[PDB]
């Protein structure tokens, strides 16, 4: 098996992160965890059982907690599929969560095949 290094995962990983906190407005929302309270949105976390955003992401890879590339590729998606269930389709947050998948799927390619 393909071992990955740490730092091998964020020198490939982080600038495909970097790209979506360069998406402004569309990261806005996604920068820090989903404060509940804040919002005034008590069903969140009746909705979304595993919470993820750009912030903890980050932490993660900062942190060693991935240890192959499809476990960061999948905590992406999980913040995505979590703004595509609770939001309406015609929100901000949702539409910018549409955007920010676009511009993943753009970045990640190219990385993962440097990866294998
Ligand atoms: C720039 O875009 C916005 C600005 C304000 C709002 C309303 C408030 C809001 N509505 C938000 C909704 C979410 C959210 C996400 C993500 N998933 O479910 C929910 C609910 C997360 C954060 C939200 N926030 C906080 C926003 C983004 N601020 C953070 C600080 O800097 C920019 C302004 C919504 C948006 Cl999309």
């Amino acid at each position: 098996k393909k071992i990955f290094k740490p730092e091998e995962l964020r020198q490939a990983l982080m600038p495909t992160l970097e790209a979506l906190y360069r998406q402004d407005p569309e990261s806005l929302p996604f920068r820090q965890p989903v404060d509940p309270q804040l919002l005034g949105i008590p069903d969140y976390f009746d909705i979304v059982k595993n919470p993820m955003d750009l912030s903890t992401i980050k932490r993660k890879l900062d942190t060693g907690q991935y240890q192959e590339p499809w476990q960061y590729v999948d905590d992406v998606w999980l913040m995505f599929n979590n703004a595509w269930l609770y939001n309406r389709k015609t929100s901000r947050v949702y539409k910018f969560c549409s955007k920010l998948a676009e511009v993943f799927e753009q970045e990640i390619d190219p990385v993962m095949q440097s990866l294998g």
